[PDB]
């Protein structure tokens, strides 16, 4: 599924991301835009043996188990295929775990590089809610 920005904002808001650990909703929508282009099926298969999965491009070395990545920690306790679902709940829950395990949104390179310190509210501006 490829989300619209406002639809994704509403789904993320239903799952408690607005102001989760001090990160406003627009930050999360912006991260998804630049990680995956809002595409729940996105994958990036890396040369290090790992793969990035789903709307938030969560990596298979630390966070989810794809069976094939050296050094697997599976800290979200989920198969990586769960992060390719059309509903975002597993990706949201794992994103919350990523932050809970010592990280800011700095854990997402696209957030640091394309959302950090910008007008992230542009991603929710004009959305119904
Ligand atoms: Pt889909
Ligand atoms: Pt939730």
């Amino acid at each position: 599924k490829v989300f619209g920005r406002c639809e994704l904002a509403a789904a993320m808001k239903r799952h408690g991301l607005d102001n989760y650990r001090g990160y406003s909703l627009g930050n999360w929508v912006c991260a998804a835009k630049f990680e995956s282009n809002f595409n729940t099926q996105a994958t990036n298969r890396n040369t290090d043996g790992s793969t990035d999965y789903g709307i938030l491009q969560i990596n298979s070395r630390w966070w989810c188990n794809d069976g094939r990545t050296p050094g697997s920690r599976n800290l979200c306790n989920i198969p990586c295929s769960a992060l390719l679902s059309s509903d975002i709940t597993a990706s949201v829950n794992c994103a919350k775990k990523i932050v809970s395990d010592g990280n800011g949104m700095n854990a997402w390179v696209a957030w640091r590089n394309r959302c950090k310190g910008t007008d992230v509210q542009a991603w929710i501006r004009g959305c119904r809610a």
